[PDB]
């Protein structure tokens, strides 16, 4: 499958995919405002993610860090990012199926939209200033506003034991981005997309 991936944002991001044990395509990229980056994603991919860092430094081998989404400090990522990171979450081909969705459960850090190129599904979308409204103790200093899990690791947080509720910060989350999970246990927000269909992610989409 092939997914456009496009910073509207005013500022440089460094777009990330992987499916957490590989890069998918190259992995990292520098995108400047406007900048666009076209990767193909292997049929049948389950569990991948594209997110944004912000406020990246890379050396000559691509060894940095980035304060915030940072995977292990390298530009090529390999491995899921440091949150907090609005995600960009798909299941590829399965069972006949595409299985996309975006979710808050590490946080937000930039504003996304997630939209097939192709017909016969709708996008989905969190554009909400959620690190402005950042409630104090999930705001991150890097940037960004983290779950709650990150900030206290609680079983209620986390949803570690299998049971949990919404909490006063998941409400959050759910009141400025309603498509977004906000928590793990949320009522889904995944759309059901024909298989091999084609997408576009676009950071800062207004």
């Amino acid at each position: 499958a092939t997914f456009e991936i496009v910073n509207r944002c005013s500022y440089t991001v460094w777009a990330a995919a992987s499916k957490g044990d590989a890069a998918l395509d190259a992995g990292g990229r520098q995108l400047n405002s406007g900048e666009s980056w076209t990767i193909n994603v292997e049929p049948g991919t389950k569990g991948g993610k594209i997110w944004a860092r912000t406020d990246c430094y890379f050396d000559d081998s691509g060894s940095g860090i980035c304060k915030t989404g940072d995977c292990g400090g390298l530009l090529r990522c390999k491995r899921f990012g440091r949150p907090p990171t609005t995600l960009a979450e798909f299941s590829l081909n399965q069972y006949g199926k595409d299985y996309i969705d975006i979710s808050n459960i590490k946080g937000f850090n930039v504003p996304m939209d997630f939209s097939p190129t192709t017909r016969g599904c709708r996008g989905v979308r969190c554009a909400a200033d959620i690190v402005g409204q950042c409630p104090a103790k999930l705001k991150a200093p890097g940037g960004g506003c983290n779950d709650a899990c990150t900030v206290f690791q609680t079983s209620e947080y986390c949803c570690t034991t299998g049971k949990c509720g919404p909490t006063e910060y998941s409400r959050f989350f759910k009141r400025l981005c309603p498509d977004a999970f906000s928590y793990v246990l949320d009522k889904p927000t995944t759309v059901t997309c024909p298989g091999s269909s084609n997408y576009r992610v676009t950071f800062c989409p207004t």
